């Protein structure tokens, strides 16, 4: 059979969600994607030997109320929290971001992935082990990623589905 997996990615605007999502489903860097564009986009792949549809919300525009962001946020399974490596705002941003998921969904256990992107980039702002502290803070993971290289992209997303899974069993 096949199992279906509802997906949020979150952060600031120009951390890389674009980029990581296209990654996920089109398997290269798209190094220029209208900043403005939020749209869900589908994808299947396997995972621990397993057929899953990954259906992504890619946010964006976060600035201004979307009750249809809302409505698909308040039913994501899982979420994707990323910041840039090379930016510290957009670290600090996280709190930001995973206040608003509990605040949506209406619980303290939500499958949720912390992300550092742009690990390719040389003039690094956040220290793993700091971001380390903070996922540990949370009870989540913490996954490196680089959209311009591919490394740990798919590592991000399988890993979510995996907190997801074990989630459900509950
Ligand atoms: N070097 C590097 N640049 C990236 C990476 N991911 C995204 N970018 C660039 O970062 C900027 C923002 O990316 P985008 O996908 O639009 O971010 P979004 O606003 O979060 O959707 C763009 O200039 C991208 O080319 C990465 O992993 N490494
Ligand atoms: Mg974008």
């Amino acid at each position: 059979g096949m199992t279906e997996y509802k997906l949020v990615v979150v952060g600031a605007d120009g951390v890389g969600k674009s980029a990581l999502t296209i990654q996920l489903i089109q398997n290269h860097f798209v190094d220029e994607y209208d900043p403005t564009i939020e749209d869900s986009y589908q994808k299947q792949v396997v995972i621990d030997g397993e057929t899953c549809l990954l259906d992504i919300l890619d946010t964006a525009g976060q600035e201004e109320y979307s009750a249809m962001r809302d409505q698909y946020m308040r039913t994501g399974e899982g979420f994707l929290c990323v910041f840039a490596i090379n930016n510290t705002k957009s670290f600090e941003d996280i709190h930001h971001y995973r206040e608003q998921i509990k605040r949506v969904k209406d619980s303290e256990d939500v499958p949720m992935v912390l992300v550092g992107n742009k690990c390719d980039l040389p003039s690094r702002t956040v220290d793993t082990k700091q971001a380390q502290d903070l996922a540990r803070s949370y009870g989540i993971p913490f996954i490196e990623t680089s959209a311009k290289t591919r490394q740990g992209v798919d590592d991000a997303f399988y890993t979510l589905v995996r907190e997801i899974r074990k989630h459900k069993e509950k």
